[PDB]
């Protein structure tokens, strides 16, 4: 009896998938999910994960594979390989040199998810949605706080965040940057900050709970699909601002010491089904990274400038790059300040 054990981001499957291939191949899956880089790279620091196929964003991945956590793929095994886009492939070689270890699945942007009629309330019609002053400029989010405001949990990319909306580089390696504008910043909007989490806000946006969030581009588009599904009046939206924004690539990737290796390549091999993945996408509301998937996309998902944007938005991205340990620590330091204000 064949087992495979995944450990994959929370709401980033369709409900049916797994059932599906198992159905086919009649391998038992054991599914997990995490909402967080840091614990995904935590357990591979740590020890074994006890998984057959894990799923860090490629940044994270980027430096795992310096510390000889993962296998290389067997693109023998990855026959329809020829599906994944190349143009994101190049993408995300520049964290897995030459595609070695990394699948990319689904890609987006880190931006602001927000209640459309609560931010209009508070902030008037032409409240600054299109832009990270909406929740970046104290007095705003001084306002906002009446609705409620969650921040995500992932230090790299808030602060990468912040320090773009600041005109520094996003990828700074200035000690004083994080130490001096970023955490006076952060620290200044930290009393009207709900809290810090990178799951709870897309049921919390659903249901009217907070009105403005930073968050994964297919977690508000999810939350905003919620809200109609409901009939609950409660609209949810999703911006990509105009100073720019973090882009991720989400990748599978097999543990060094995975213990069912031919089942996870199963398993790979399935998600490059363009059918498979186009599926997952409807579902999730995010851009999988499989060039013949996009029109089985539905055109809901696919038309969506938030989840598929233009080349212009595409330009005005920027991905994180690997810091040295003096901006770990000073950036960890900050943050755990920020967390605690
Ligand atoms: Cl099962
Ligand atoms: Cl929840």
């Amino acid at each position: 009896q064949k087992t495979l054990h995944i450990y994959n981001w929370s709401d980033y499957i369709a409900p049916d998938t797994v059932a599906n291939f198992e159905k086919e191949t009649g391998i038992k899956v054991v599914y997990d999910v995490f909402d967080s880089n840091e614990v995904l790279e935590g357990k591979l620091m740590a020890g074994s994960t006890g998984f057959d196929l894990v799923v860090p964003s490629a940044s994270f991945l980027e430096r795992q594979l310096t510390a000889g956590v993962f296998q290389p793929l067997d693109k023998s095994k990855l026959p329809e390989w020829k599906n994944l886009d190349p143009e994101l492939l190049k993408l995300v070689a520049k964290h897995d040199p030459d595609n070695k270890f990394a699948m990319p699945y689904m890609w987006a942007t880190t931006g602001i998810g927000y209640n459309v009629d609560k931010v209009k309330a508070v902030l008037g019609e032409n409240a600054p949605v299109d832009s990270w002053d909406l929740i970046l400029k104290p007095e705003n989010l001084e306002k906002l706080k009446s609705c409620g405001v969650s921040f995500l949990d992932a230090p790299e990319e808030v602060f990468a965040t912040v320090l773009n909306y600041l005109g520094k580089d996003p990828n700074s390696t200035k000690a004083d940057d994080y130490t001096g504008p970023a955490t006076d910043l952060l620290l200044k909007l930290r009393p009207n900050i709900r809290y810090f989490h990178s799951s709870q806000y897309i049921n919390d946006l659903a249901n009217g709970d907070i009105c403005v969030a930073i968050g994964w581009a297919g977690d508000v588009w999810q939350a905003s699909n919620r809200a109609k599904e409901a009939k609950n009046g409660v609209n949810v939206s999703f911006s990509i601002p105009k100073e720019g924004a973090m882009a991720f690539f989400d990748v599978f990737a097999m543990p060094a010491d995975a213990k069912n290796k031919d089942e996870a390549y199963q398993f790979l091999n399935y998600l490059l089904r363009p059918d498979v993945v186009a599926h997952i996408s409807d579902h999730v509301f995010y851009a999988n990274a499989n060039k013949a998937a996009t029109p089985l996309v539905s055109a809901e998902v696919r038309e969506n400038p938030g989840i598929y944007p233009p080349a212009d938005v595409r330009a005005k991205l920027f991905t994180l790059k690997v810091q040295d340990p003096k901006i770990d620590r000073v950036r960890t330091r900050a943050w755990t300040k920020v967390k605690s204000g």
